[PDB]
């Protein structure tokens, strides 16, 4: 399916690790989704060649690590990434 809002992702932008995310509600670019960032709780627009199911790919990208914010972000993608941070 396509993405929809509430839709759990690793988000990977530039400079940045893969990080826990989701797809908010809103108008973004074209084929881009506004995503929320975990954490952090910074928003931006990405396409889904940057989005990378959380379910599929926790095993890999779900590994704790120094950049700021990051290890909040996993905790709330696994125990609560639907509250209104």
């Amino acid at each position: 399916h396509a993405f929809k809002p509430g839709d759990l992702v690793f988000a990977k932008m530039k400079g940045y690790p893969h990080w826990p995310a989701r797809i908010d509600d809103i108008k973004p670019p074209p084929n881009k989704y506004p995503i929320f960032f975990f954490g952090t709780h910074e928003t931006a627009f990405l396409g889904p060649k940057d989005l990378f199911p959380y379910d599929k790919s926790k095993d890999k990208y779900g590994k704790p690590n120094k950049r700021k914010g990051f290890n909040e972000g996993l905790w709330e993608i696994q125990n609560n990434p639907h509250a209104s941070y």
